[PDB]
């Protein structure tokens, strides 16, 4: 990813649609504790389902909203459903897509950086700490206007 500094962080869409996808209250979590918008349609309209389905039936029913898709996020919404997520959303993993779903200036991200770096510190990514250290610099640009 050369020229490809930050276009959107669906990766974490995908995951948080799953956690979502579960619960109403988990549907608030999405929209309260993210509440983004990237350049999908689809994915977009999962995080649209709930918000919508609110007002529905007050719960993002997943055999509901998930064939309510035109045919990208028919498949990926019903293995998303969960398919890398727990029955209790995986506390871990629910702050750390969350997190990356921000991709705006929140230092918070860069504290999600700080856990996952620090582990760099002991046993870093390739060789030495400075590619996780580099991140953290370049965390703290994003969160820092500059």
């Amino acid at each position: 990813m050369a020229k490809k500094l930050l276009p959107a962080f669906q990766n974490a869409e995908r995951l948080l649609l799953a956690h979502m996808m579960r619960s109403r209250d988990v549907a608030l979590v999405v929209q309260e504790r993210i509440g983004g918008r990237f350049n999908i349609e689809e994915h977009r309209a999962l995080a649209a389902y709930i918000y919508a389905f609110y007002e529905e039936g007050h719960e993002a029913d997943p055999g509901a909203l998930i064939s309510r898709i035109p045919g990208e996020l028919q498949p990926l919404a019903s293995e998303l459903s969960l398919l890398l997520i727990a029955d209790d959303v995986s506390e871990q993993e629910l702050e750390d897509y969350i997190r990356h779903v921000l991709n705006r200036p929140k230092w918070l991200m860069l504290k999600v950086k700080e856990q996952e770096k620090t582990e760099a510190e002991r046993r870093k990514d390739f060789l030495t700490a400075a590619r996780i250290a580099k991140e953290m610099i370049e965390m703290k640009k994003m969160l820092s206007s500059s």
